[PDB]
């Protein structure tokens, strides 16, 4: 094959929302993720030393300001030497939120170095490597985020089967309220401990939504996907992870015609998501904006990691 | 209290009957599940005196017997006349109960009226007979009804439905917050019935989970663990939100009540508007009411009532 050893290479990897079933996976259940068109992009250039540039600054190998890129380099250079590289990182995935910001930079960086230095990694090896980098950086991590970012589209969890991509707009509304992903996993579990006979069946019912929903994703019945999303949001409210500002955004989106709307990610703050007809995306976005949410307008993405 | 004068012969008689909120389980009873209702200290009072004709006076004005303007009082007099003559009577109706949200305004006027004529004319009816009669009256006036509203207004306190088991009354304030948003009970019941129709394998187990709440919560009422009763009311609220009967105004009031320290807060009755309810420590009642008021609601501060129908 054609040498490309000096070719500047850019890779991108998407963030993701949950159609159903966040919070339920740890307790054995099925969920359905959808990658979206908000990407982190990483361009890799041959260089005499290691330089990493992003909105945070220009560094060398710096595990404090550039933890993920730095960990990727540290791990891959054990296989094939990396004498030098200039990496430039830019992201359209909103700073913090279950949308997969650290998984996207991890996967894009692996992609870009894979290409530039010829590691010949397949997508499955990339996903597993990414998972490994998040463990190294965070202490402990679920493989789901790096897998969805790698392969893109709609993915059932944890069987990892690809479902047809819906032709819908996605509005993300950020409440601007901070919450700890650990503290909320901690409270779901606790309420679960105090009333086991009540809370266990609820996770079971969220699991059921994905099984019903799989079938609606296949037939493109977005109106029913939306009705289920709404049911799932109510189950999340029963689990204790909703707040007033999330309901505020959710109810505006629904009133403006969204198929459905729900928390995406851990809850307690952060973002909600609305699934809309493409021709109604703007109107839902304006209603969420009107209500004070920080709005991003996006759509599902068919591809995961890609050489741009 | 009273005047130095003691009347001779026949006196004015007075009965009152309470409204109610649901601690748990609205919407699930019609699906074979348990609920817990709690009668509260908001009453309809009916005063009654012998008269040669019929006169009914209430917040709407003074009439003779009148099935449009006083449909329940007039149906009561009509039904009761079939066993004992009522040549005439003068009836005055007043009430502290707000309309709708299954708070039980119709049930309260029905039961208070029955109770007042019971006393005045010496019908000798027991509580069970009074509730059964009130159930029969609601059927007559609106076409169809469950016996629950009239049962709970007759007996008062905390009652499990449909098993009708009396539970110990809790020592808590109750704040009712009205969103002022109008919605219709039979439309919401229909919309819930439709959702269960579309996903029976999803929705039937959620009903079953609301029934579990009442099961667990019965024991918490027995042991007076109000904090956990609130926490379970919080879970039942998310399940009502899953059933599609919440709205933004209700959420606004509910979060405000919880931030101000309520043990818990939730929709009471049909939803889609109407009222929510918060259970609070007696201390924190004013705190919670001011905050629901602060967030947009018409607030009523009450507490549970131990009995239902009483001769005042
Ligand atoms: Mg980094
Ligand atoms: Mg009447």
């Amino acid at each position: 094959l054609v040498p490309r050893g000096s070719h500047m290479v850019s890779c991108s990897a998407p963030g993701k929302i949950y159609l159903f079933g966040e919070h339920a996976v740890v307790y054995g259940e099925t969920a359905i993720a959808c990658a979206v068109e908000l990407r982190t992009r990483v361009r890799a250039e041959l260089n005499d030393s290691i330089t990493i540039q992003s909105q945070i600054g220009r560094t060398g190998l710096d595990f404090e300001k550039h933890p993920y890129v730095s960990a990727v380099i540290e791990k891959m250079r054990k296989s094939i030497p990396i004498n030098g590289v200039f990496l430039t990182v830019d992201s359209d995935i909103p700073v913090g939120s279950g949308l997969g910001s650290s998984a996207a930079v991890t996967i894009a960086s692996i992609g870009a170095l894979n290409e530039l230095f010829g590691f010949g990694l397949s997508l499955q090896e990339i996903a597993k490597l990414g998972h490994e980098i998040e463990i190294k950086v965070q202490g402990a991590a679920s493989p789901t985020d790096t897998y969805v970012s790698t392969f893109g589209g709609v993915v059932t969890i944890p069987e990892r089967r690809k479902l047809k991509t819906p032709d819908c707009g996605i509005v993300i509304g950020d409440t601007g309220v901070f919450s700890s992903t650990k503290e909320l996993v901690a409270n779901v579990r606790q309420l679960r401990e105090s009333y086991p006979d009540l809370i266990e069946p609820l996770m079971t019912s969220i699991g059921k939504i994905s099984r019903i929903g799989e079938q609606l994703v296949l037939s493109g019945d977005y109106a029913s996907i939306g009705r289920l999303m709404n049911v799932n949001q109510g189950l999340l409210d029963a689990l204790g992870v909703n707040i007033l500002e999330l309901s505020q955004l959710i109810y505006s989106a629904r009133a403006a015609g969204a198929f459905g709307a729900k928390i995406t990610g851990a809850g307690g703050g952060g973002c909600m998501v609305a699934l809309t007809a493409p021709e109604k995306c703007n109107q839902v976005a304006e209603a969420v904006a009107g209500a004070g949410g920080k709005v991003t307008i996006t759509k599902p993405t068919e591809q995961g990691l890609k050489v741009d």
